[PDB]
């Protein structure tokens, strides 16, 4: 495996320790290498770090100065059909490796049966989520209208009506 | 008078292996501890090494009912916004809620184009995410080079904006006026 | 200042304007973050021993701790940094706390150290730390540190943190 | 072994794509048994991250197994790493490390001896990100720091005395006397 030296050494300053505390493992030029993943899980016991430490701003950006485009079906697109019955459309928005906590979707609406924010681009939504004391709520949300979710709050996006495909933009969050 | 949450000032107290015995000149109730104005509350504020923000925090009620805020089109604050002198946007407040002050939601109508000066913002601390919902929208921003760098974003397009970059959404097709969802977060 | 950077969060202006911060929906907190004044001496704060806070706590009619603070610093309301004198022993019972909320870790300064913890299924655990020991304590986890031999006072550091 | 081989948590890389939309199906090339996910080398795993829009790191977060023992780890006097520090030509400290745990990486808890004096020229460090505080044990403790704007700014500490630092502000700590070798206790944290 390969590791960012700069890093690595910056990860060992945390512990008062240099390359030179590293038993045996081969280095040059900005690059240090193990030999299996057990190794490095071993440097990773010995150093008392969790393993993810280690591979934390080694994956190349991948936004354009600063910034991540995605285009209309550009991105990966599913159909949510359970028992023949044609539920949603999945599609992703942007998504960027600078921030994995952030999921956006856009959701086609068919059918009748983490923090987050929900914007209904078209249509009537129909939104049911478990309040307190387990009581089952419910409402209505139309174009134009917007939603904050509390995280672990059970809640679910339908259609209100049906016959009329309904739209939302859902955002997930930190 | 100066109210601050009993139970919270409590928990204060207990990490200082303290009680409301160790504060002097206090008067109290079952839910709230009292102040005789913002002086007296500044030294106990020395006197328990910790800034004046602290006896507030997650004081404030939730506007959530229940763990949920719904907002509706139209419902909440919208203002125009003119760039030295020139009409840019049209601000349009999303679901606002004090759980998640970091959380600004917008709805934006572009009224400026390509033969209107730029107009760049400073940019801001906030991660922002951006979705076109009508029209083709020309987005430029500030690259790592001080260079200025452009793009369109036509309806169903999405884009991702680091913090503090600097950037400006204006109209692709001068006169037609677009409009943007504008999430910005923590 | 402060206000205006609240404010240009929310897309506005001093002239748009507590229930302000309802309005705002902003919590109250915000709109103090920052208006303390820092205690630093040029990033550094320094206490000498006996200065600040002090304290002898008797549980249940028995001497147990001497507590005594540390450096304390408004830049973190999170630290809370002790001096502990351990009087009790294990001819006295045993009373342990109720956790709290901070991660915090221990060092032994001086003498031998009795430390009882629950820990899994509910079950008491105990050790004993010598000169030099020290332990890590995850947060909301009851303990009690008392003196091994008993009548050989022993002495402590007892970190609290984010 | 199979030294190539990188393995992931099958239940955390599940989570990971169930926040996507995705299932394990819509990874071709990955074997798995009933824990774990494995994948043919580092260069297989950077395409899945990519496609994947997830950094290298996030398939590891949270996998790491817990070194506490009943919510508490317990180290001894001489039990765990131990070096000397050397700045200048100039014995300065003799680092040893307290409980160090991997449930808090940021926490770094040390026992250092003092070496230095006003005998050997003043080498500071230059700051650091985790924010700090020191009790002296023994003796008697020389504190220098660079305050604001660049000025050079002196103390001394007894035992008993503590003191705390901002992240990346310079400071040194040597003896106050010179011949007798003081004790500190650092403790660095978020
Ligand atoms: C100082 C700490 O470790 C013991 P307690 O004061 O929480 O009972
Ligand atoms: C005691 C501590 O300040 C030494 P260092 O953090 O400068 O290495
Ligand atoms: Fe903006
Ligand atoms: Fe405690
Ligand atoms: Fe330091």
């Amino acid at each position: 495996l390969a590791v960012g030296k700069a890093h690595l050494e910056a990860l060992l300053a945390t512990r008062k320790m240099t390359l030179e505390h590293l038993q045996d493992v081969r280095h040059d030029a900005t690059q240090v290498y193990f030999d299996g993943l057990e190794h490095l899980q071993n440097v990773a016991q010995y150093l008392a770090i969790p393993l993810s430490e280690f591979f934390v701003g080694q994956t190349q950006s991948d936004l354009d100065d600063g910034v991540k485009i995605a285009r209309r079906n550009g991105g990966f697109k599913r159909e949510e059909i359970r028992g023949g019955v044609h539920y949603y459309t999945y599609e992703h928005l942007v998504t960027t490796n600078q921030d994995p906590g952030l999921m956006a979707l856009r959701l086609d609406l068919h059918s009748d049966d983490s923090r987050e924010i929900v914007y209904v681009t078209r249509g009537a939504v129909r939104v049911r989520w478990v309040g307190d004391n387990d009581e089952l709520k419910e409402d209505v949300l139309n174009e134009g209208d917007s939603i904050f979710i509390l995280p672990n709050v059970p809640h679910s996006f339908t259609n209100h009506v049906g016959g009329a495909k309904s739209e939302i933009i859902a955002i997930n969050y930190g």
